[PDB]
């Protein structure tokens, strides 16, 4: 049956032990369920993904993480209802490949595609289309959730149930295992894009192309920016926006098949800055996924309220003064929220920043994520694995409510992980 084995996240870290169950036999997962339901309950289960969560989310410590990856059978894919039906454990990479020929694409892509349709949701991801097309849960038409009592229930977003649905979006596999789910689709004619690209010189200049009105034309939008040049280079930013491209918009080469898919001395003077800035400067010019969004350490992301821009660059300041360098530096404006009490994002400025491990770090980041809490913001559980309870409950006002459905279907807490018992969601 099991096998016991050290798990961490995606960071390879705060490693913990568990027993690892890991078949594509369905019966067997929902016995191994009613199992640790009678022995009292333990320290429960959890289901684990493709482990890209950097978090403590998808590792049960002396407990049962239940691996869904076998579980990878795609159902069905419909052209004219754009409906896929799909087992938790298929991945994104494996859907965008398969549904490709119908013309539908993945209505939410993350940074890597190597990540299950259990996690998509589990995390209620998001991605380089926010605001445009909502997170991951806005896409789920419906779902089968393995529930602690050894039940199937089928969620939709209306109707009764809902609530449990939506407490399974961004629930962090909390709620029991998603076992199939059945997504809608964006309708596409190519697998391509056409991308608009923009430099700016400072943090005021990159706020300001994304409330100028600019950020409606386009679908697609994110941005690198400087988080280690001093003030005012402090917060230049490449932004990459653009939308799926149209058959007519694609060169003949390429019109055939448009669904298909498959440092010098300069550098830091003043010839590269003229380099960087027209590189990185262009119009309507058509890429592919790759191309266009798919090319130690402490991950750290949070969001900022669209309105307190104020504070947002408060805190850009202070985490370039405070020592701690990242290269790797994701923004984006986001778009509306969705009704999941534990969804992740809201409007407004969010950043991904990345730590190298060294002395007072982890103090630091407690102290940013004060900041964040005191500007209306949150941190994100997929990446987040040092925050306190404490924090966390107060950047999710609705984790109260949350709790109260969790505790409704979960009684005897059959489901947990290091991060409910961290986090206090238990
Ligand atoms: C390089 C990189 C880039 C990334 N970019 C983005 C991004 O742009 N946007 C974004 O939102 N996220 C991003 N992520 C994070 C990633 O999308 C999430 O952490 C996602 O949840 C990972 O999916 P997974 O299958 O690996 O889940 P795991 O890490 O295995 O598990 C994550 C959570 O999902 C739950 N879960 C998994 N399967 C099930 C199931 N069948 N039933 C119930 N619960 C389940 C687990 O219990 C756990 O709570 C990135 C991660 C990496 C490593
Ligand atoms: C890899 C480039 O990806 C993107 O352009 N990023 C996005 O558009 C985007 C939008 C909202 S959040 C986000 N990206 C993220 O949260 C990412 N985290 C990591 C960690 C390691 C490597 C790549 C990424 S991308």
């Amino acid at each position: 049956t099991t096998t016991a084995t050290r798990l961490t996240g995606w960071g390879r870290t705060a490693p913990s032990v568990a027993n690892v169950l890991r078949t594509p036999d369905a019966e067997m997962i929902v016995k191994a369920v009613a199992r640790v339901a009678e022995s009292g309950g333990g320290r429960g289960a959890i289901a684990r993904g493709l482990g890209r969560s950097y978090g403590d989310n998808a590792q049960n410590g002396g407990g049962l993480v239940i691996d869904m990856t076998p579980l990878n059978t795609i159902h069905s894919i419909d052209a004219d209802t754009k409906l896929v039906d799909i087992d938790a454990g298929v991945n994104l990479d494996q859907l965008m490949k398969a549904a490709l020929p119908f013309g539908l694409w993945v209505p939410v892509l993350p940074g890597t595609r190597q990540v299950t349709v259990g996690g998509a949701i589990a995390c209620d991801i998001h991605g380089k289309n926010h605001h445009s097309a909502g997170s991951f849960g806005n896409h789920v038409r419906s779902m089968d959730l393995l529930t602690a009592d050894g039940e199937i229930r089928h969620l939709t977003p209306t109707g009764e149930d809902a609530e449990l649905f939506w407490a399974t979006v961004g629930g962090n596999g909390l709620t029991g295992i998603i076992m199939r789910a059945t997504i809608e689709m964006t309708p596409t004619s190519t697998a391509y894009f056409i991308a608009d690209g923009d430099v700016t010189a400072s943090l005021d200049e990159t706020i300001a192309l994304h409330s100028d009105g600019s950020e409606a034309r386009y679908t697609y939008s994110s941005a690198w920016f400087d988080a280690i040049s001093a003030p005012p280079k402090l917060g230049r930013a490449a932004v990459s926006r653009g939308r799926l491209a149209t058959v007519e918009q694609l060169p003949a080469k390429l019109r055939s098949e448009p669904l298909k898919f498959d440092a010098n001395k300069y550098t830091f003077g003043p010839i590269g800055e003229l380099w960087y800035r027209k590189s990185g400067t262009y119009r309507g010019k058509v890429q592919n996924l790759t191309q266009f969004y798919h090319p130690g350490f402490l991950q750290y992301q949070f969001v900022i309220p669209t309105e307190a821009v104020d504070e947002f660059k408060k805190i850009i300041g202070v985490i370039q003064a405070s020592g701690h360098y990242s290269f790797l530096n994701v923004f984006k404006l986001f778009g509306p929220r969705n009704q999941a009490p534990l969804s992740f994002p809201i409007p407004g400025w969010n950043i991904c920043v990345d730590f190298p491990i060294k002395d007072g770090l982890g103090k630091f980041v407690s102290e940013l994520d004060r900041r964040v809490l005191e500007f209306g913001g949150r941190l994100y559980t997929a990446k987040d694995s040092r925050t306190t309870a404490e924090t966390f409950h107060a950047m999710y006002p609705r984790v109260d409510e949350w709790i109260s459905v969790r505790r409704k279907v979960d009684p005897l807490r059959v489901f947990a992980s290091d991060m409910a018992r961290r986090l206090e969601l238990l």
